[PDB]
């Protein structure tokens, strides 16, 4: 049950003037594609705060990648879901190397130890396995949404409830303008991740996906199972769990798609006019 929104004063949406004319803002299956100028964050914040929404953020920091946690967390504190309840789950092989980052009210961090695996095969499947296989009951009890991101990143601008939806992927910054035949999907029919040259909507990046706990567990379970089949069949998808994520999102359409504002690499790609904000970016 959802209470009424309060009275709010904001500019009237104008039916005969689009918010953005330079980009696709809705997919053919009627999922919003989230760009600056498409949303009023005040309305969305009201809608989600009224539900007392809790967002879980999962991040893996293994070996040398623990060095990225301090900037990742400090910038998440400035830009990610501010005003909402947030639970960070940091999965690491080095609990002692996790920095003590000061958190705002209503925000908490849990350090979760991984997990052995000397064989690279199991390391490849570790994230999908851990989100689905081992963390299932924990996430269902603690958060409403799960967001899965890479650690070698920093927040530079607002990333908030505009992304929340049953299931989302993010347009990979190297491919948003590419033809589907150029997408680096897995192309060998022997792989469960296989996508033919005449299929595909978008190329989604493994570095930022999420949705409701239920939908994220479905996605991660399916990808983990598919990866196990590939391993038994002696094949590793060209881009590992990202290849599987792409296959899954082809066959299970996401209910929102994030624009490359949400996963950008300024060193590699600069700052094109189409991006009004650079929100979450690769650390050089």
């Amino acid at each position: 049950f959802m209470v009424s929104l309060p009275r709010m004063v904001y500019p009237q949406p104008k039916v005969l003037t689009p918010c953005r004319k330079d980009v696709l803002v809705v997919t053919p299956w009627l999922a919003p594609i989230v760009w600056e100028g498409t949303f009023n964050i005040d309305i969305l914040n009201e809608q989600f705060r009224l539900q007392n929404t809790t967002i879980g953020l999962t991040v893996f920091a293994i070996k040398k990648y623990v060095a990225f946690l301090k900037l990742f967390l400090e910038t998440a504190e400035k830009h990610f879901m501010v005003g909402h309840r947030v639970h960070y789950y940091v999965f690491t092989d080095q609990p002692a190397a996790v920095p003590r980052v000061t958190l705002g009210t209503g925000r908490q961090l849990s350090v979760l130890e991984v997990r052995a695996y000397k064989r690279w095969q199991d390391v490849s499947m570790r994230r999908m396995e851990m989100i689905s296989d081992f963390c299932e009951r924990r996430f269902l009890s603690e958060v409403d949404y799960l967001v899965c991101v890479d650690v070698d990143m920093e927040f530079r601008d607002h990333v908030g409830v505009e992304i929340l939806t049953p299931l989302f992927g993010t347009l990979h910054p190297s491919f948003y303008g590419s033809s589907r035949e150029a997408f680096t999907y897995e192309r060998r029919p022997q792989s469960q991740a296989y996508i033919p040259k005449d299929e595909g909507d978008f190329y989604y990046m493994g570095a930022f996906f999420g949705g409701s706990v239920q939908e994220v567990q479905r996605l991660t379970r399916a990808c983990h199972q598919a990866m196990m089949v590939d391993q038994a069949n002696g094949i590793e998808a060209v881009w590992h769990d990202e290849s599987h994520l792409n296959k899954y999102l082809l066959r299970h359409k996401p209910t929102k798609v994030l624009s490359p504002e949400y996963l950008w690499d300024q060193q590699l790609l600069g700052w094109p006019a189409v991006l009004r904000k650079l929100r979450f970016t690769a650390v050089p």
